[PDB]
Order: C-alpha cells, then structure tokens, then sequence
C-alpha cells in the first residue's frame, strides 16, 4: 500500500555472511538489521531496484534484496544493495545513500548456486533497463543525494 516508491534511506555498509562475492560473484552492501527493522511495514519483501550512492559519491543503479534468502534460509530479515558499478575498494562502514523505486519479484529458492546466480543476473538486467524510464532518472537528481555531496 506504500508502494508510492521511491523509499529512502540510508544505512552504514556493515558485513554480511561472506556469501555475495564469494559464492555468487555478486557483492551486496548490507545494512544494519536496525535500519531493516526500521522499515515501512507496506514495503514488502522481495527484490527491488533503485538508485545508490556510497558516501558522496555519485549515484548509481542497484538491486536491492528485502527478506530471508530462501536459498540460505537465513533467521534475520536483511537488506542488501549490489550496485551496478565497478569499485576499486571495498567501502564497509562508509554510508549508503539509497532509493528504492521499483519492484521486480519476490525472494525464491532454487535448485542450485548457478539458478540463482542466473536470477540475480536476471534482476540486474531488467533492472539496467527499467530504471532508464525518465520518471526514474529523475529520481536520481532528488535533493535526498544532492545532499549526499
Ligand atoms: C538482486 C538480488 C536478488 C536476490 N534474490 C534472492 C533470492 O531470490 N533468493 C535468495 O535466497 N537470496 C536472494 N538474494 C540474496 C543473496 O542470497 C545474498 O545477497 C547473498 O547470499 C550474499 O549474502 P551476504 O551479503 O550476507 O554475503 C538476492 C540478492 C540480490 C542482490
Ligand atoms: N558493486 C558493489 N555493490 C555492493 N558492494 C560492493 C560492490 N563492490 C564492492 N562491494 C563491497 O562488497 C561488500 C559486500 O560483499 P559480500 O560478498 O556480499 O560480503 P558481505 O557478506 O560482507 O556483505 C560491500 O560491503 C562492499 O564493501
Ligand atoms: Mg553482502
């Protein structure tokens, strides 16, 4: 009911299981589970895309996972960004500045590390397209990440 996205936040890269780049290839910044549990109730699990930015730095597209990993089965419900940006640095404990602007699919299981690999390639793709939508562009100029800088 609150998918009146974009949602902003920002929360401090803090470490995850190990499992991102490591397993899948894919790096996510993880948020503190308080900035998790802090969230609107109406924003439901799932996979999202959107736009971040680290510190203040520039702003660049993302897909953002909201819930359990059913792959993993993890306890705590987690929030975990992968940006679509080559970094030369790891950058744990710098601010990530984020906007959550559209749903694609809710979180699933798989058979296997490679299907799951695949999905994620798969949200990272329609998410490189959906988010080149003007109206969502725009989102990227909003004052929340003039602010960032
Ligand atoms: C766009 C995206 C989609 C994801 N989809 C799923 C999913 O469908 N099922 C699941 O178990 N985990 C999913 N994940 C979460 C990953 O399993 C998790 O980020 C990975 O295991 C790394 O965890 P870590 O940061 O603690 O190392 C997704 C992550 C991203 C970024
Ligand atoms: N494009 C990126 N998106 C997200 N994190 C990145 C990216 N590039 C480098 N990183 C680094 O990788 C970390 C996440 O990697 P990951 O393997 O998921 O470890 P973790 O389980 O500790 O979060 C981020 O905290 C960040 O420091
Ligand atoms: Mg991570």
């Amino acid at each position: 009911i609150m998918r009146h996205l974009p949602y902003f936040c920002r929360g401090q890269v803090v470490r995850g299981f190990g499992r991102g780049s490591k397993q899948l290839g894919i790096p996510t910044a993880n948020f503190p589970e308080q900035v998790v549990d802090n969230l609107p109730a109406d924003i439901s699990t799932g996979i999202y895309y959107g736009w971040a930015s680290v510190g203040s730095g520039d702003v660049h597209k993302m897909v953002v996972s909201i819930g359990w990993n059913p792959y993993y089965k993890n306890t705590k419900k987690s929030m975990e960004t992968h940006i679509m940006h080559t970094f030369k640095e790891d950058f744990y404990g710098e601010i990530l500045n984020v906007a959550i602007v559209g749903y694609l699919r809710p979180e699933k299981n798989f058979d296997s590390l490679e299907s799951l690999i695949s999905a994620i390639q798969g949200d990272i793709e329609e998410a490189k397209k959906r988010l080149e939508l003007p109206e969502y562009l725009k989102i990227k100029e909003d004052n929340f990440f003039q602010v960032s800088k």
